[PDB]
């Protein structure tokens, strides 16, 4: 029975890592989730300059989930490029760069200096499509336009293997034109389901309080409120994407959460508020409790479940 | 008590109702829940003709919420009106009819026949926008020229106050470019907010299988999961809709959750998913609660406290 991954052309010893975000920031963070039993890590989602982010209270947890409007809070790409280029040990794992820029432009001169240091160390770069472009319009991965425009401008700026993080969609014509645009693009080899769901609202009745500062307590939904969501999602780009990965991403607390993924078609499996509220012991746990899923079913490998969800008739 | 209202020139011994769709199929659904102690009742979303709706299972629901992909299985139209016209007791409590056409021109037939039964009774309308286009494209909702279309069309055939049942929506972007849309529309007096998450995707562990049968087991998701979304989604609009109402609806238990729903801009309360489990003897306790909680705070009124909701700083 083994949790082994081959891809990439990387190996992993199992597929659970940070959602991008969380354990991630700090070279302490980094060294810790390398540290861990984690099969991989990602940092934190980065932008040319560093930055602050947004003013606290701009985190929350709650039995169900989380709340966050973090503002990319960050060291810097230069920062990160240093990590994975002197830093980071890649005997121990794989490492996923995540970028983040605010606009395409930010995002091209991002790219074009990991270039080199993908092509020798083998970091790996998810492009986060989730985010903010033109205040007014709708985030990036929500303007198909802009989406293909970040999309061109990246492979031909980095010219090499890539993936991207994308937000959630909830219609059916969404998910229809979000993978088109995708398979337009050979050089996306991974797709990673889902960001927060946006824009959720938490109140505390006791204080009649939103729960966050900014943007008036509006912010990205983690947690057990999006597994359903989830799944959807990194089942519907499996069956729209087939000649890319999907890793999946929301409402990993158990193995079990895992597995699901897995037979919706994830490769890699993230792990964000979970692992925020519980910390880097639970990459033990979930492999503990996705092995003893394993062998109650008889499965040996992950490839003899991922993508194997049944359907009704 | 008394949590007595009056609202659209009608007065409401309380503030809740179920939610379209549920408890309000048949006769003796609307029956039921005209016996029940809630404030007022929806019928199911009708089409001009009798529908039987998509194969079963079509329906589940586990602790956190729900999940259907019911496809508007109704008694038609013709039922619902002669339910409107003939039927029900006014006296008892106001009625709302949903109406959910498949395209724009079934909508303004349904809506010109119901106008002099609107005249003449006090019934209201409740039109679903949140309903699918044409199949490829978007729900109508999510298509902003499209809603805008439907709403001129309806508009000008039906000439009096009616709601409308708007999808959750995720990117501020949208929220400002639909309430935009819904301002343009004198006669739109009340948003509900909101229908279900759109296509989810509930897996079960043990059988490795989707659990429910349509669509590939993806379908909306109500209940636990989509509160804080909900509360968003009340909030942006009552924020952006000052000259209508807002009906809360989505992930409502509890006279707390309620609450939440009413600090947040909602006039009316909606119940789903947890009408569905519960039966309609949930009324009774969530006046019960809702009652409790404002008497421990010292309110006396709803209008005390309705979108009242703090932020931070
Ligand atoms: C505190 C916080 C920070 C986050 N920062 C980022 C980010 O920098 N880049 C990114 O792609 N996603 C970010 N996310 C989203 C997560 O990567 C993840 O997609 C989302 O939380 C859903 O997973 P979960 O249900 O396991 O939390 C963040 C999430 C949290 C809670
Ligand atoms: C079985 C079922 C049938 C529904 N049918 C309709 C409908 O006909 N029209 C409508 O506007 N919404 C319909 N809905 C959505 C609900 O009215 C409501 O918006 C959604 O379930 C979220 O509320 P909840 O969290 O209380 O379940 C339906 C929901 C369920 C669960
Ligand atoms: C640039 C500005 C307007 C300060 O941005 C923000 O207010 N936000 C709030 C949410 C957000 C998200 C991003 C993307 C990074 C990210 C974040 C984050 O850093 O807040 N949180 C997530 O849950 N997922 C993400 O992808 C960037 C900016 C902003
Ligand atoms: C017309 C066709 C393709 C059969 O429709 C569908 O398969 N569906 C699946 C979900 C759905 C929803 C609607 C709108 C009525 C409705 C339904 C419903 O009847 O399924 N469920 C909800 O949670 N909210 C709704 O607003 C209409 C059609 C369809």
């Amino acid at each position: 029975m083994c949790l082994k991954l081959n891809l990439l052309d990387h190996v992993f010893a199992n597929p659970f890592m940070n959602a991008a975000g969380v354990l991630c920031s700090t070279e302490e963070d980094l060294r810790c989730m390398t540290a861990s039993s984690s099969g991989a890590l990602v940092s934190k989602s980065c932008t040319s300059a560093p930055r602050d982010g947004n003013p606290e209270p701009r985190y929350m947890a709650f039995p169900l989930g989380s709340i966050n409007s973090m503002g990319l809070p960050n060291l810097g790409f230069d920062f990160y490029l240093k990590y994975a280029s002197d830093l980071h040990d890649y005997s121990k794992k794989p490492l996923f760069l995540s970028i983040s820029g605010l606009s395409v432009e930010e995002n091209v001169a991002m790219v074009r200096r990991l270039a080199p240091v993908a092509q020798e160390k083998g970091v790996l770069l998810e492009l986060n499509l989730s985010c903010p472009n033109v205040p007014g319009k709708p985030q990036v991965a929500y303007d198909f336009e802009a989406m293909r425009t970040y999309l061109q401008q990246v492979s031909l700026a980095y010219g090499l293997p890539f993936g991207v993080k994308m937000p959630p969609y909830f219609d059916i014509a969404h998910f229809d034109t979000a993978a088109a645009v995708l398979n337009e693009f050979p050089l996306v080899k991974f797709v990673t389901c889902v960001n927060s769901v946006g824009n959720g609202l938490v109140i505390d009745a006791e204080s009649e309080s939103v729960v966050i500062k900014p943007k008036q307590g509006f912010g990205g939904l983690g947690g057990k409120y999006i597994l359903p969501t989830a799944l959807a999602n990194v089942n519907a780009f499996y069956r729209r994407c087939p000649d890319k990965l999907v890793f999946g991403c929301g409402g990993v607390y158990s193995g079990e959460d895992a597995f699901l993924h897995i037979l919706a078609g994830a490769s890699m499996v993230q792990v964000g508020t979970a692992l925020q509220e519980e910390g880097p012991g639970i990459f033990t746990r979930l492999e503990d409790e996705l092995l003893e899923i394993m062998a109650r079913k008889g499965y040996r490998t992950l490839e003899e479940f991922r993508g194997r969800v049944k359907t009704i008739e």
